[PDB]
């Protein structure tokens, strides 16, 4: 059987990096399909196929322009086709999946997708429709706060450079009602949420480099033991920097606490600051628990393959890599059961 | 050991009736796959497996709605998969083939297909792709005139009774560009073309029952000796009705004539009118030549098996039955030719 993983994110920045981090622990390099469309959003690897949910846009870019709607609006997406095709792939059936051409903003003729071992649906509405949601074996939500969203556009984007600060944040809040109505409530269905906030260690930092990252983990989910620090289920803050581990400004600060998140029980691990050298990453990993690693240091090693990645110096890469490991552990138990069941 | 026949025909009129007249000739009764999907379009016989090319649609009904594209458009069909699976079947390889559901409009899980003695692929685009065209051992194109499609929609199809004439003719017009561009040109690749036109015997008739049917037979094709009437190559008109064969109104009228069709030499046989007594059918069959019958009255006998079929009293039934007998003859010769070749190769080893 194929196992299906939802990834809810805005397409701009972290989702690409998050997806690359998830692909690297699941298997080999994910590449576009061999022939066919050069503007295909599909990424294919030996174990995983990544489907961009833009392909299920029911509304052409110019159709949306003529319409009241935007890409966030459910009017603009075809959840019937999305449900049916995701459902078919999970049962080992190949699907003819249309292609949303981002360059031309057009719907291209479809591509035949073969059923993978690991299917990741990634985009704006993976958890929006309940039929789709019931198919997922694991759900991810990458939640960027608006403060950091703004910083990245200014500090880390070249397309936005033609626009003023006024115009860029005008657009952000102009899209905020649709986002709050249609994207943000998907958090409640996620098994793992990575919330990205400005750091508290530096007062008035808006640069997007030092960040407060929260890893919210649902409890009671079968095959998914949440990560914890020192004493599972208690409330802990933890500064690793000391006599034996020296840090630069501002350093590292960890928080671990239970919580109630959309009327579900969760465990929250939090890292504020950035790693200014590699010993701190090694030290942090050695003190976390329930990381779903195969050997001591795997989180570090898996991060070291993508040192150039954005967020590799802070909690973004650390928690995205941990979430990828937990997912692997989970599908192994799903698949273990499945393969033994077949026997 | 698989012969592949191409049947290009428009969706909704006489394509279903045609395919059933061929399976009667090719072998026993053709039934759906045992159990399985109730809406599967595959018909299975002892000798024949017929594949509906709708199965290789890439856009489903609703996808076609939102992509603003018809089922006649190449963009809505996956010709790569169609090609791959036709060559596999021709190579004795079974395929798992998706099913296009006509009631739901969706693509459903696939059905495994075993390689048959005779594989007929019928639908919109059997000759549209040269790779798939290259696998055909024979090809047919059913060319219903625009006047007769409308007649059949009004006179025959009960489903069209919900629509008024404007919607019916608008829908025809809505698909006309794609038909002219992508379907109609496949005629030129067809070894046999059946062209269904309004009658001339009844002036102004438009009721789709009295028909002028042209059987267009491509010349110079190996194992295919076209039907002819009295004197091969001449231009003949024949009214068999008379004092020794009595007919009703309007009667029978045949035309036999050579022609050039897309710059290939063709021999075309025409029936205008309709049969009202069985003697008329037996008399016509008895006077034609190169029918590839195995005995006197095979055509008549084959048509009486399916007497309540539409077009059973005009040239549509007559010439479809005969195309079946020509094809049967052709694959008998090709199988024997292929079998002689294999034995020679086996003596060589």
């Amino acid at each position: 059987e194929t196992i299906v993983i939802g990834l809810a994110a805005d397409s701009g920045c972290g989702k690409s990096t998050f997806m690359r981090r998830l692909t690297s622990v699941f298997g080999g390099a994910a590449k576009p399909p061999k022939g066919g469309n050069p503007d295909s959003n599909t990424l294919i690897s030996d174990t995983t196929t990544v489907i961009c949910l833009d392909d299920y846009h029911s509304l052409d870019r110019y159709g949306r322009k003529e319409q009241k709607v935007t890409a966030l609006d459910p009017r603009a997406n075809d959840f019937d086709l999305m449900y049916e095709q995701v459902k078919a792939l999970k049962n080992g059936i190949a699907v003819e999946k249309p292609i949303y051409n981002h360059v031309t903003g057009l719907l291209d003729p479809p591509e035949l997708i073969q059923p993978p071992k690991i299917l990741v649906i990634e985009g704006l509405h993976p958890m929006f429709d309940e039929r789709v949601r019931d198919l997922l074996d694991f759900s991810i939500y990458l939640d960027i706060s608006n403060e950091v969203k703004f910083a990245w556009k200014i500090q880390r984007d070249m397309a936005e450079r033609g626009h003023s600060l006024e115009s860029i944040k005008a657009s952000i809040e102009a899209r905020k009602p649709d986002f709050d109505a249609f994207i943000d409530p998907q958090k409640q269905y996620a098994d793992a949420v990575i919330e990205v906030l400005p750091t508290t260690l530096i007062p008035d930092d808006n640069e997007g480099k030092v960040l407060r990252v929260r890893l919210i983990m649902k409890e009671g989910v079968k095959y998914f033991s949440p990560v914890y620090l020192f004493d599972e289920g208690s409330t802990i803050s933890w500064i690793p920097c000391g006599r034996k581990l020296t840090c630069s400004y501002p350093g590292i600060k960890f928080n671990y606490e239970p919580d109630s998140y959309f009327d579900h029980e969760v465990s929250v691990l939090e890292m504020d600051g950035q790693f200014d050298r590699l010993d701190e990453l090694i030290y942090v990993e050695s003190h976390l628990s329930n990381l779903s690693t195969k050997f001591y240091g795997e989180v570090t090693q898996q991060m070291l393959k993508h040192a150039d990645f954005p967020g590799s110096n802070n909690g973004t890469g650390l928690f995205q890599t941990i979430v990828g490991l937990k997912i692997r552990d989970l599908y192994e138990q799903l698949i273990a059961n499945k393969a033994t069941a077949r026997a």
